[PDB]
């Protein structure tokens, strides 16, 4: 079957393929009159929202605000409801709580789009701008490709309205497109080390027995994602926080069985004495980043240094632990530890 | 020294001041022109916010939402923000992730508030409404009584503005009041069987390997506090989750020695299929509610239905274990790991 | 079957009951004309007026007196009394001493107010405000509890006068509220200290022939509380003092044999010295506070630095005491020696 | 040292370059007035055509045609052929027999195209239109990377027509593209399972005789593709048919030293029949496809539904056969019987 591995691989192609569709693609949404935008999605789709929500509140002109569907009430759309598009995220498209909070909105006059992995997706029956997400086919638990051409979608429906409502100008429509092909081109790279890392740190993370991983404010919606991914597959407990978050209370839980993944964005001085302190727990710090120490443990990337655009190389790492580490430990990690726990809730 | 149960006890007594004290507290912020409100705070602060920005939204007529500090950013202030007003919530009143946020805000044009747990807060030289939540000194790291004080400060903040703007009447603000009164006057009754429960199960309870917690989206800021506080004492991994979220790949990580707790508000048919499901992977899954099979693993507490207030009332039963079972694990609840952690970072 | 440690215990979970029904009970008084409070009763009721009347005195703007009953005479009242409110109080609430008194103030045109620890007191009869502290009962001829609520009920009432009349704002009054329940949240803490402390120089206490308490000024109030709760149970000689009196005089009388107690509120410089002297003549000198030095004998317990709430923390190790070496020297300490002693004294007349 | 192995794991890599350098690649050609395409090319070459053909003919809205170079004749281009584009394939870039073809092509008034898998080809110094087929060096005799990326190449130069034209929209070729990209993607899942089903019938296979591949009419060109490669590399007979006309005639040839492949795309209800009747006659039947019966000579792939896209993955499992049983049987197959073999007949005669 098809791996992990091999959705990674072809996510550079699929996102370049994004890119040259986005014309056509948000020709129709990025004509409408919007005061504000949510995004909104579970699991994986939230954390792309989470994840690029900064990067287009710098962008446009007006709030862009992310949301589990969970917390989409119709206390949410009391005020102007008209000129409000609600942004349902879902790969496989037919998440009924991604569903439920879009019907709902709907109901309460919103702009609907949505943004599937697939066509015909269920959310795009309620849907008034289609904006499929064009990453082909995933079939894996574990989606990783998905991720990234979402966010990507997510940037470009920013940019097509930034541009049209006169925020930027065309030269700078295009000075973005090619940051992100710079990011873009920077992947294999990026995965061809990380494989080496892994190899060289193969017997710490085949021992792994629960893991948290810190991150920049920049990437906390990567942070997430890699700590989902890394749980779903590893099959242990596994959470992500916010670096001045873990600093409230987080570090009482480490001990020698901890293992850390801290993702130095080189924006935080204080990361050095963080990997000191933790060290003096644990053996299993790793350390991810343009400008690691390098030694065994660490793994040192030329990530773009744009804090919006290293969101499409810095969890690569982790993604690629996720493809070859479970199969160490009695794990296929495309297949999930029940196939029918979702019929049976 | 205190310990966590003596602030529990305490925490009615000073939640009646509390509200005794509102009209004088809240009588020059009730006046002001709001557009907007943002709480803010980190660890247990943010979850306060989490916690009642639902009631928030409910009851005003503006947008009311709850930030950490690191998603505060100059983007975050880019329209109108002479009528948005900051609320920085901080028990010890000296959280500098907090007070940055603040001063980010006020730099920006902002309206400032601080709730901190004592007079002259650090948080206080910055603001405009020292909005002091008055339960008193908490001499120990596990915040209890703070908790459940400042998401009341929170709301009364809330009723004092419907009443003054005339979104509600004088007689629905005091049926208001009186609902959180009946709330306060269950929690020596559902505190008292929490203990009877906690020594019940105290086997299971202090062999406890990694825990995690499921709850309603009516008390998704609770599901938080309950997991940071255990995380804290227990000292071991511990997360929350809202139930939609958890069927979203959180299933795969269960196993025979994992601890859940499930806090059934009784909005959610599915409940019973889920203690079912991971019944059948561990014999560590707990019920708290209303309505819960009495057996051996459950406590069923007469919580006060009002989907609000029995934030008054839920997570006393998990605070309590974090005040008994560390003591039983080698571990003082209100002292951490160590000391110099922060002067370390 | 209470014990006067069932009584200890209770106390917080009383003393924050009394202070939500605050606003109810002295909603009526804080409304009278005042121009003086006497606070009168006897014994552990004197020592409540004792304790709390300088706080009420710095906090009000009216002359605030503590008296014996027997102290309170038709000279008492010579000019205009109309704006005079005599506090009796009484735990009991049936002392014809203190009964007496009040008859006599109303006779002069007092306002009279009665604190009884029961509903239906004899001196609730002659009141014109029943200021009823609401402990619960306490069947122990040894009041803890009684003392501690009475102390609070009284401070209570000079916060809700203070209030009224203007003296402190609503914020003051709630931020005072809180102090006190910081003070009140502490009682645990101290007890579970105290147990340890107690347990640790058990065969000093034990032994105990005569006992002297040596209390800061802030703390008189309570520390003749102390003495008199430990000679009621210890049943031998025990006196307290004041500082400063202590060293006029009582000093040539201590000797090997003599056990001491000093409640050290850090606010006098002269104790290390004290001590130290004292200890050169007996081996049993036992320091109470929150700076003591290093020894088995002392006890170090963080009370608040505050002069008037540290009075719901600093006796507790002695009311501790009271609780539980009596029954390792064949006392059970709320049973009096003799349970007929006023019936066969008889009473006073009452007016 | 490039093994078959080594230029088929190349292959994904390669195609998504491709697919990315299509709008500057094919830029200039999809912008010509064409009224017909005339694809030719010799052996592999002329299967990129053959099975690619079928493709091309659905898509545009001009006669799509193939032919061998030796049926280039001067009566191929009557009347007006000035929107006539011939396509010459040719992986190494100099077949005289392709050359010879275009030249005369052009000397009719066509516009000629060109496709090597090398810069500076032979072929490219007639051509009006040079669209290199981008897939590397491949120093393998037994060609099967350049197979692949000249089919998707033919393909990218009809979508790129058909959008320029207006017979698909712009979302239309993303779509078609994104087909591609999903047939693309599940060459490596299809390879580890053809490797173990070489490994399982390991021995039948090393026994090889000869050999008859059936396959259904849209895989035609691949079949006769994959007939070729196994010729080359085990060096028996080996032939490709379509499945009817498998039916008319060649049952006669079948005996028990007889191998036989069927590569069952699921539209031929007659396939189960026909596995039934020939396994009567032969021990060696080998079905492969997304629906084959358990057997362990039996191959399941889960290949698309699309009867166009599905030539990406197909034949993977046979390609295989030729780069690892060859090695069991005494050859390489990257290097042929005789490396002077051309030489020593000499080339036609270059127009």
């Amino acid at each position: 079957g098809m791996t992990i591995q091999d959705y990674m691989l072809e996510t550079p192609v699929r996102m370049r393929e994004i890119i040259s569709n986005a014309d056509s693609l948000f020709n129709e949404v990025k004509r409408t009159n919007l005061k504000k935008i949510i995004i909104t999605g579970s699991g994986t789709s939230y954390h792309s929202g989470v994840q690029v929500q900064p990067y287009l509140q710098n962008l446009l002109d007006i709030d862009v605000v992310k949301m589990y569907p969970f917390m989409i009430t119709e206390d949410t759309f009391k005020f102007d409801n008209e000129n409000t598009l609600v942004v349902g995220v879902s790969q496989g498209g037919s998440s009924y709580s991604t569903y439920n909070a879009m019907k709902l909105a709907e109901d309460k006059g919103c702009k609907i789009a949505s943004m599937a992995g697939c066509k015909n997706a269920l959310i795009d029956e309620i849907s008034d701008y289609i904006l499929t997400v064009n990453c082909g086919e995933e079939k894996s638990g574990a989606k990783t490709k998905g991720y990234y051409c979402t966010k990507l979608n997510l940037m470009l429906l920013g940019l097509q309205i930034a541009r049209e409502k006169g925020i930027i100008s065309s030269e700078k429509y295009n000075e973005e497109i090619n940051k992100i092909l710079d990011a873009i081109n920077r992947f294999e790279a990026v995965y061809k080390l990380s494989k080496q890392w892994i190899e060289r740190n193969k017997e710490k993370l085949v021992n792994s027995k629960e893991i948290r991983i810190i991150g920049h404010s920049d990437i906390y919606g990567d942070t997430l994602e890699a700590a989902l991914k890394l749980l779903e597959t590893m099959r242990i407990p596994v959470t992500g926080y916010e670096f001045e978050e873990f600093i409230h209370g987080i570090y009482n839980a480490i001990n020698s069985d901890s293992t850390i993944f801290i993702l130095d964005t080189g924006k935080e001085p204080r990361v050095t004495k963080m990997i000191d302190v933790l060290s003096g727990w644990t053996e299993n710090v790793f350390a991810i980043g343009r400008d690691v120490t390098e030694n065994d443990k660490n793994l040192k990337i030329d990530i773009t240094d744009n804090p919006y655009y290293q969101t499409f190389n810095f969890i690569v790492p982790i993604q690629l632990i996720c493809g070859e580490i479970p199969t160490l430990r009695g794990v296929d990690p495309s297949v999930p530890k029940d196939t029918r726990f979702h019929m049976k809730l």
